[PDB]
């Protein structure tokens, strides 16, 4: 392995990785990563980027990992290699309380739309809302779309629905917020929960992440850490 890992993560997508009040990272992306890298017994970097930036980046090796609630999905498989699932991740539309809005494009022609470049969400909506007239705006991080959701210039938003709950609805911004109808289940754009990014070739570095993972769930490190989150099974199947 290398003597020091470097892993990108997006620190826009609260309760997975965000920055506290002095500007270091939490959530927990951030306890999975520096956990495998304890028992990894290597050093590990944390490098900020956006979101869209982090796939560029791994192919470039300006990183070495991606911890990101990166979805495993078809698609990506094409260009890049994962780790054993991280935790699962379901799709969720948020708009104002009472909103009649559902995640279909009856529902939303008409509407403003936000969804996070580079994500799967963005990949969905493009394919399935904007071809078809529902006004699908793309943002370089979470943290712009909560913001243009509050200030009205958007009619909902599409993301991670444990993204949404925990860092937004449950939070003092997304109170006069809510899901706007139930999860998007489909298997080809949404991919089978998250894991960590890493180049095809680095076989060593994913077999020292798989390993460090899988003893972490033996001994009940993981449910520890995720108690810290969640009061449910966010690893899923
Ligand atoms: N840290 C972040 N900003 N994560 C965005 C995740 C969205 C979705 N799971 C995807 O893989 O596209």
């Amino acid at each position: 392995l290398p003597q020091t890992v470097r892993i990108g993560t997006d620190t826009t997508y609260a309760p997975f990785s965000s920055k506290d009040a002095k500007g270091e990272f939490i959530g927990f992306d951030i306890d999975l990563g520096n956990e495998m890298c304890k028992r990894m017994q290597v050093k590990c970097t944390w490098v900020a980027s956006d979101f869209d930036a982090l796939i560029p980046s791994l192919k470039a090796k300006k990183i070495d990992a991606i911890i990101s609630a990166l979805s495993i999905t078809d698609k990506r498989q094409q260009e890049i290699a994962f780790s054993d699932k991280l935790y699962a991740a379901d799709s969720r539309l948020i708009a104002a309380k009472g909103s009649p809005i559902q995640p279909t494009l009856e529902s939303l022609k008409g509407k403003h739309v936000g969804v996070l470049q580079g994500s799967t969400q963005e990949a969905y909506a493009n394919d399935n809302w904007r071809t078809k007239g529902v006004d699908v705006v793309a943002y370089a991080n979470q943290d712009l779309i909560y913001s243009d959701l509050t200030a009205g210039r958007l009619d909902a938003a599409l993301q991670d629905e444990v993204a949404a709950s925990e860092g937004f609805l449950k939070q003092p911004a997304g109170k006069e917020y809510a899901f706007a109808g139930p999860s998007v289940k489909d298997k080809k754009y949404f991919g089978d929960g998250t894991g960590v990014g890493l180049r095809k070739d680095d076989t060593e570095l994913k077999a020292a992440f798989d390993k460090a993972l899988t003893e972490l769930r033996q001994d009940g490190t993981y449910d520890k850490m995720a108690k810290k989150y969640f009061d449910f099974n966010v690893y899923g199947d």
